């Protein structure tokens, strides 16, 4: 279920990857390898995480997208897919993120977990998920395609590490059993006005069974969720763009907000 070579593997990763690090959009890439696999894309996302670990960048946890019914049919896809996030992603509850290192960022409203057990694939499901998350982290996420004007495809999208680049968290961090996810209420506020709503259930509906979707995905690869895991696990408001002067305040039901400034 692959067609390229390892050295194209190689050489893709460090492509994408520096389209990220050097701030620049590309041509999305199954242009010039029009029978890239789902494989051959996470095995050049897999590939640019090496890169990374291999830099010294700790991977701090994991991500899932295309969470929406609308977002899968759009991307004529029949399950979400992931990316990982590096520990210079993460921007702590009212920082500064500055633009002159995105390419056209947006924002997303997330709930994120934080998992105390193992989980692992095939077959985890809802109820395997519950017990093995320790607490839950309102989330904002930054994602910026490095490719332009976001003309690309679900294969593109996974090579480049599901868009990925930012994390914000804040709010309340607290246990599981005190949060309601399936009806966790979230307002996304900017520039002082309210932009976007939603509750948790637009997550495949329910932000758990995100969970336990990535478990299954990545037992696809023989991999799993080691315990210690942060996920965001999925939009929940639609993505609205950023630019420098923006203030953002994503206020989440009972468990305070998460701020940032852009610059
Ligand atoms: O849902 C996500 O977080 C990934 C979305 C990737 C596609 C995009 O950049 O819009
Ligand atoms: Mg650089
Ligand atoms: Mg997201």
């Amino acid at each position: 279920n692959r067609t390229l070579t390892r050295e194209q593997v190689l050489a893709l990763a460090e492509h994408i990857e520096n389209a990220e690090l050097n701030v620049h959009d590309i041509g999305k890439v199954t242009n010039d390898f029009p029978e890239m696999t789902f494989a051959d894309a996470y095995d050049v996302q897999w590939e640019i995480r090496r890169r990374k670990e291999a830099r010294g960048n700790k991977i701090v946890g994991l991500k899932m997208g295309l969470t929406s019914w609308a977002k899968m049919a759009q991307m004529g896809v029949e399950t979400p897919i992931y990316g990982f996030l590096a520990d210079y992603f993460s921007v702590p509850d009212g920082g500064v993120v500055d633009c002159s290192k995105l390419i056209h960022p947006k924002i997303e409203a997330e709930i994120s977990v934080v998992t105390k057990a193992p989980l692992h694939g095939p077959g985890c499901h809802l109820g395997d998920v519950i017990a093995a998350i320790d607490y839950v982290i309102p989330t904002v996420e930054v994602i910026d395609s490095r490719y332009e004007n976001f003309k690309f495809d679900p294969i593109s999208v996974v090579a480049d590490n599901a868009s990925s680049t930012r994390f914000i968290t804040g709010g309340r961090m607290a246990s599981l059993e005190e949060v309601d996810l399936r009806t966790l209420g979230v307002v996304m506020e900017k520039n002082g006005e309210v932009v976007e709503l939603g509750a948790g259930a637009a997550v495949l509906g329910h932000p758990l069974s995100s969970v336990a979707m990535l478990a299954n995905l990545l037992a696809e690869r023989g991999e799993h969720i080691p315990a210690g895991t942060f996920i965001m696990t999925g939009g929940i408001t639609a993505a609205v763009p950023v630019a420098p002067g923006d203030n953002i305040t994503v206020r989440y039901q009972g468990l305070g907000s998460v701020s940032a400034r852009f610059i």
